[PDB]
C-alpha cells in the first residue's frame, strides 16, 4: 500500500535498516530508515525506534539548512517505524582517501595546490554547516569523514544525525574521533570544536599515519603537513592548538 | 606498523573498519581498530571491548570455512588493533537491488537460474550455521547484510561481534520472536532469509510475519521454490503464534 518502490538495502545495524528508494507519485530519490522496538534490559541502552525518533526530531530542529537531509515522511505501520528522508547526492568524505590520497611521495605541485584549496573549501563548508547546526540550539557529536557527503558541486552535507543532541544539556560524554582519542571533559559547541581540528589535519595526513600517530603528535603533525602542502601555516597550527588544549 | 591501510570501511560506535595490505606478504587484511572509552554502551561496553569479544567469538571459530581467520592483534600505546583475513565477493544484500528485481512478466530461464542459486546459497549458510554451533556459539545476526557470496558461489559471515556462547535480535525483515534461546534463534534468522531471497524489498518490510503463510503463497507462485521449504519457513516464522 505504500507509494514508495524500496530498491536498494544500504545497511543494516541494530535493529534499524536504510534502504533507497523511490517516490511513485514523484519519481523522486528518497531514504528509507526504518526500526522495530525491542523489549529488553536498561544496559541495553535506547532501541532502533526510540534513536529514530530523536534522530527525527533533531531533522527537524534544522529544518531548512543546506546540508542537513529534510524529513519527507514517517509513519508506523503496528509498531514498525519508517522515515522519509532526502537522498543526499555524491561521495563520503571517507572514500576520497582510497585514490585521492595517495599525493604520492614525489608528485606534481599543481596537483598539490588544488588538493590544499580542495581540503580548505571542505573544512570551511563543514564549518559554516556546523554553525548553522550551532545558530539552532543544536551540537552534531559525530562530526568525521564517514559521516560529511562532497556533493558533485563541491558542497557538504552531514548524513546521520542520531547522535545530535541540544545544545543546552550539558554532558560529559564525549564520542571519539577516527584519528584521535577522545578529549577528556567537554561539552557545548565546543565537542564540535575538537573534531573540526581533527579533520583540519586529517584532509591531509595519509590513512596509515592517520590511525598510528595520537593526539600528542598534533604539533609534529602540523608541521609536517606545512612542508608538503602550501597551507597558511597557523591554520594547522590552531588546529593543534586546540587537539592539545588539555 | 606492517601494514598500509588503503580504504576506510567504515566506522560506528567508535570502532573503525579500514582496508589493508600486509607490507610484508602482499596480502589482502581488513583492520578493526579501537580506542579505550570510546563507544560506552549503556552496558558498560566500549570499543575496545567489543573488539575483544569479536576476536574471542574468531578464535573459537578458528579453522571454520567461511569464518575470518584472525591474522594479527596488536596494541599501540592503549589503541587496540585487530586484523582479520579479507572475505573475497559480494555481500548478499547489493543483490537484492542487482539480481532480483528484473524477474518481476519474467523470463522463466532466468528465474530458475537465480532459483537455483538462492538455494544453493541458503543451504551453504545453512551448513556454516550448523558449524558455528557445533563451535558452542550461536551467531545472533544473521541477515543479508552479514553474508558473503565468494567468487566460488560459497558463503561466508562478516561480522560476529554479535556472536555469543550457546549458554547465555530484530531481523531485517521480520520481528524477532519473544523468548527463543539458543541455536533456535539462529533458526529463526534462517526462516527468514528462506523468503526473504525471494521477496522483492518493500513486501520484505512492509509486510509482518503473521503473513509468512500469504507470503509463502506468493513466492511459489513467481519461484521454482519446493514448496516444503518455503512452508518450514513460515511454520518457524509463526511457531508462537494465535
Ligand atoms: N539521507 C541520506 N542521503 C544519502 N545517503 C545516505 C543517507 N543516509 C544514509 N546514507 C548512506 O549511509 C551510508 C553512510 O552511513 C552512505 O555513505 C550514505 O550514502
Ligand atoms: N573480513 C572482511 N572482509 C570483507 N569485508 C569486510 C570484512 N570485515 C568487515 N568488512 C566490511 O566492513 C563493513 C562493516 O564491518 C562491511 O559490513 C563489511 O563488508
Amino acid at each position: 500500500g505504500l507509494p514508495y518502490r524500496i530498491e536498494a538495502a544500504l545497511h543494516f545495524s541494530n535493529g534499524g535498516g536504510v534502504y533507497a528508494g523511490i517516490d511513485t507519485r514523484t519519481g523522486a530519490q528518497v531514504v528509507l530508515k526504518e526500526a522495530r522496538p525491542h523489549a529488553g534490559l536498561a544496559a541495553d541502552g535506547a532501541d532502533a525506534v526510540t534513536r529514530l525518533r530523536h534522530e527525527r526530531d533533531m531533522l527537524q530542529r534544522l529544518a531548512g539548512i543546506d546540508g542537513v537531509p529534510a524529513v519527507l515522511d514517517h509513519f508506523t505501520l503496528g509498531e514498525h517505524h519508517f522515515l522519509v528522508l532526502e537522498r543526499i547526492e555524491g561521495r563520503a568524505l571517507n572514500t576520497f582517501f582510497a585514490e585521492r590520497h595517495p599525493l604520492d611521495p614525489e608528485p606534481d605541485p599543481g596537483k598539490i595546490a588544488d588538493y590544499t584549496a580542495w581540503a580548505l573549501r571542505v573544512h570551511a563548508g563543514v564549518e559554516r554547516l556546523i554553525d548553522a547546526i550551532h545558530a539552532r540550539g543544536i551540537v552534531y557529536n559525530d562530526l568525521h569523514m564517514f559521516n560529511i557527503m562532497v556533493r558533485p558541486d563541491e558542497t557538504v552535507a552531514l548524513i546521520d544525525f542520531e547522535a545530535a543532541a541540544p545544545l543546552a544539556e550539558r554532558s560529559r560524554q564525549t564520542l571519539a574521533n577516527p584519528a584521535f582519542q577522545a578529549p577528556p571533559g567537554r561539552y557545548g559547541a565546543d565537542v564540535d570544536r575538537y573534531s573540526l581540528a581533527c579533520l583540519r589535519l586529517a584532509l591531509f595526513l595519509p590513512l596509515t599515519t592517520l590511525l598510528v600517530q595520537d593526539r600528542h603528535k598534533a604539533w609534529e603533525l602540523a608541521e609536517a603537513i606545512a612542508e608538503h602542502f602550501p597551507v597558511p601555516r597557523g591554520f594547522l597550527r590552531e588546529a593543534a592548538r586546540e587537539i592539545t588544549r588539555d
